[PDB]
C-alpha cells in the first residue's frame, strides 16, 4: 500500500488530497481549518469517496495556540491513528509553494539531500509572506516522514513561457546579489494549468490548441492570457500583490504611495517570525476589500449592493468596492483579449473563463463583465449564468455568442498529483 | 503694453511663450533644450516674431552638470533684452506645475501673499521630484518681477472628472493626515486638454463631442481615455511614476519590488536640496530606458533597432526596450479603447491620437501600434504617416480605416494662456 499526499498550505486553512499509488486514484479530501483563530478551535476533517474511508472530524487547540510547524504533523497523526493509513505508506507529498522563481519544474526535497533543502530555504527567504508556511510544512513533513520524497510545485511554473518584453522590469541592478531577478513571475499557475486542461478535455482538443483569457478570482485574484495552451501574460508581477486587489491586498498602486501612507515603510514589521517590511504587511494584509468595504468576503459585498441588507454606509462601500474590482478586472480582460485578438480571430478563441472562489460564485460579476463585452459579441445566458446546473466546465453565454464564456472549477491538488505522476516516472513506456 | 509669459519647466527642456494681452499676439518663443543630456550642452534659444526683437541663442554647461534653477532667470534676461519688452510690462506669468492634487483650477501666487505661497509649498513638498523645479521658477519670477502675478496651472486639472471607481486606491487610512488623498491623479492634463481642443477644431465639432484614446509619448509618457471631451481614465496614478516606463522612470512594477532592490529604501536619499526617499530617486531617476537600454533617448533606441547602426549588445538592448515600451503602451491603448467601445460604436469614436515628443516623431512606433489594431479595422496610411506636410492635426490612417489615427501637436503654453485668460478675465473689447 502506497499513497501520495498533496497539500496546499494557506494562512487560514490547509487543504489536501490523498491519492493511491501507483493508481493515482483520489481517496480522500483533507482540511485543516481555523488556523489563525484565537477563538475557534482548529478543525481537522477527512472526507473519503464512495468506499475509501469513514469520515471523521478532529478538534485541536485554538488556532492561536498552535505553531504552524505543528499543523501538518497534527494532520498526519489524525490520518494515521484515526484511519487505515500508515505514515511509512506515504511515499510522496506534493506541496503548493507560491513563488518558484526561475524554476521550470518542481523540486524534490529528500531528507539529507542538501540541494533541495537549500533551494527551498532561498525561496522561503526571498518571498516569506507567500512561501513561509509553504516551506514550513515541507520541513515538518521531512521530520515526521523521514523516508518520503517531498515535491514542491510552484505557481510560477505555468508562466515560465512569458516573453522578456512582457516580464521585464525596467530597474537598474539591485544593491546586492539577489536569489532571483526582479521581474514579473505570475502566479496561480496550478489553477491556470488545471483550467486549460479541463477546458481542453471538455472541448475534446489538445491543450496546446487552447486560446483563452482566464480571470481566476478569489481572496487573491489574477488574470492570464493563454495562447496555444501557454501563459503569455498575467496580471501578477514580482509577487502576488501586483495586479488586481484582493481580500486584503491592494493590487497595483503607485510604487511610491506606501512611502506617503506609512512612515519608515521599509522597516521591519515585527509581526510574525520572519522579517518583512511594514510596507509588505500593509499592502498584503491591510488593504484590498478589507480596507474598502470592511470585509474580505466578496459575496457579502455583492449582497450589500442591495441597500436593504445593510446600512447606507455599508451599501455605499459595497458599491464602491464592487465597482473598483470590476474596473480593475475589466482592465486586464481588455489587455488580454486585445493581446489574443491581435493575432487570432474571436472565432478561434475558446473564450473567457471565470474561476476561483469569486469566479465560481459571483454570477453578478460575470454578468457585468460579459455585458461590457457586448461590443465584441458576447451575450450572457442569464439562466445558465444564474443557475446551479453543474459541470466542472460550464458555458454561461448564449449559443450564438461570438465570445464564449465559461465557469471552470479548479482542482489544484489534483493537478499537483498529475504533475507528480509525470515527475516520478509513472508515464514512462520505454522499449 | 502688457504681457503674459507662459513657462513650462520640464526635466528635459523648458518651453515658454510671451504673449501681448489681451490680444494674445505671440511675441516670442523660448526654448531650453538638452537639460538631461550628457554629450550635448544645454542650448538656450529665444526666437522673436517679426519686429519684436533679435533672435538669440546661447550655450551653457552640459545638462547633467547644469544648475537647473539658473535657467529661468536667463530666459527672463533674454526677454527684457528686446527694445520692445521691459520687466514692468510682464504682468502675468503662467507656470506648468505637474501635481496640483485636488485643485480644480490654478493658484495665484503674488509676492507678499501668504495664501498662494503656502499652498504652492504644500504641493512642492508633497511631490518634490515633479514640482520642485517649477516652484523654483516661480520664486525666480517673484524675485525678478516683484509686481507680477504668477498663476500655477496643474497637469492634474484635466483629470478631475475621473470617477471614484477608477481613481480609488484600495489602501487603509494613512498613518497621519496627509495633504491630499492617496489616489490616482493623472497628469499631462494641459497636453490632453490642448489635444482635445485641436482635434475638435480640426473636425469642426464641439470639444464635448470628442471620444478618443490619446497616447502622449515622450520622456514621460502616458495615455488617456477621453469621452465627451473629458478624461475618464489615464495611465499615471498618484505620481507620474505609475504606468508607462520613461527615460529614467520604471513605470508600473510590484510595489514591493523596490524593497528587495535596495536596502533602507524609505530613507532620505540625501541628494540635491529636498527630502526624498532612495526609492523615489531610484524609480524616477535611475530606471526606465536608462536602465534597460543605457540611454534616455527613445530616438536612439529606435535607431538601434537596425543592427548595422550599433554594437550587438546595444542592438539587443534596444530591441528589448522598444518591445517593452510597445507592450506596455498597447496594454493601455487596449484598456482605453475597450473602455470607450463598451459604450459607443467604433464608428463614433474620433480614434487614436499620438502626441508628445516621441508620439510626433515615431512614425515606426505609430505604425507598429496600428498594426496590432488590425483586428479592429485600423489601417495605417504609410504616406500620410510619414508626411511632414505640417499642421497641428494630421490623419495617419487610410480612408477605409474603421479606426482613425491621428498625430496632434500639443501646445501646452498656448493652453496655459487660454486658462490664464479665463482666470484673470482678459478679453479685448469691441
Amino acid at each position: 500500500a502506497e499513497y501520495l499526499l498533496a497539500i496546499n498550505c494557506g494562512s487560514s486553512s490547509i487543504k489536501g488530497k490523498l491519492f493511491a499509488i501507483p493508481s493515482f486514484e483520489l481517496l480522500a479530501n483533507l482540511a485543516v481549518t481555523n488556523i489563525s483563530s484565537s477563538d475557534e478551535r482548529v478543525k481537522i476533517k477527512t472526507t473519503w469517496e464512495e468506499g475509501k474511508g469513514k469520515d471523521s472530524e478532529e478538534e485541536a487547540d485554538y488556532g492561536d495556540k498552535i505553531r504552524y510547524a505543528s499543523l501538518v504533523p497534527i494532520l498526519l497523526d489524525h490520518l494515521t491513528n484515526s484511519t487505515h493509513v500508515k505514515k511509512e505508506e506515504i511515499k510522496y507529498v506534493c506541496h503548493r509553494v507560491v513563488h518558484g522563481g526561475m524554476h521550470d519544474k518542481g523540486i524534490r526535497v529528500v531528507k539529507g539531500h542538501e540541494e533541495g533543502l537549500m533551494e527551498m530555504d532561498k525561496l522561503s527567504e526571498f518571498a516569506p509572506l507567500h512561501n513561509h508556511r509553504a516551506v514550513l510544512a515541507v520541513k515538518s513533513c521531512i521530520d515526521a516522514l523521514p523516508h518520503h520524497t517531498s515535491l514542491l510545485l510552484f505557481d510560477t511554473i505555468f508562466h515560465r513561457t512569458i516573453a522578456p518584453e512582457v516580464y521585464t522590469y525596467a530597474l537598474p541592478p539591485p544593491d546586492t546579489e539577489l536569489t532571483m531577478p526582479l521581474r514579473k513571475y505570475g502566479f496561480h499557475g496550478l489553477s491556470y494549468a488545471s483550467i486549460v486542461q479541463s477546458l481542453a478535455e471538455h472541448l475534446k482538443k489538445p491543450s496546446d490548441q487552447i486560446n483563452v483569457v482566464v480571470a481566476h478570482l478569489g481572496s487573491g485574484s489574477s488574470s492570464c492570457c493563454i495562447k496555444n495552451g501557454k501563459s503569455i501574460d498575467t496580471s501578477m508581477g514580482l509577487t502576488p500583490l501586483e495586479g488586481l486587489l484582493g481580500g486584503t491586498r491592494s493590487g497595483t498602486i503607485d510604487p511610491t504611495a506606501i512611502f506617503h501612507h506609512t512612515e519608515d515603510a521599509a522597516s521591519d514589521a515585527n509581526v510574525g517570525d520572519f522579517t518583512v517590511s511594514k510596507a509588505e504587511i500593509i499592502l498584503n494584509k491591510n488593504s484590498g476589500f478589507k480596507a474598502l468595504a470592511g470585509t474580505t468576503n466578496f459575496g457579502h459585498i455583492i449582497q450589500n449592493l442591495d441597500p436593504s441588507k445593510c446600512s447606507e454606509e455599508d451599501h455605499e462601500k459595497a458599491k464602491l468596492t464592487y465597482a473598483v474590482f470590476l474596473d480593475r478586472l475589466l482592465n486586464f480582460v481588455a489587455q488580454y483579449l486585445f493581446k489574443l485578438l491581435s493575432e487570432v480571430p474571436i472565432e478561434s478563441i475558446d473564450g473567457l473563463v471565470f474561476s476561483g472562489g469569486i469566479g465560481e460564485k459571483g454570477a453578478e460579476l460575470r454578468r457585468d463583465v460579459l455585458k461590457k463585452l457586448a461590443w465584441l459579441g458576447a451575450e450572457v445566458d442569464e439562466e445558465a449564468n444564474n443557475s446551479n446546473s453543474g459541470g466542472a466546465v460550464k458555458c454561461i453565454t448564449k449559443e450564438g455568442s461570438k465570445l464564449k464564456g465559461w465557469v471552470v472549477e479548479t482542482d489544484e491538488e489534483g493537478w499537483m498529483a498529475r504533475m507528480a505522476k509525470e515527475e516520478f516516472g509513472f508515464l514512462e513506456h520505454h522499449h
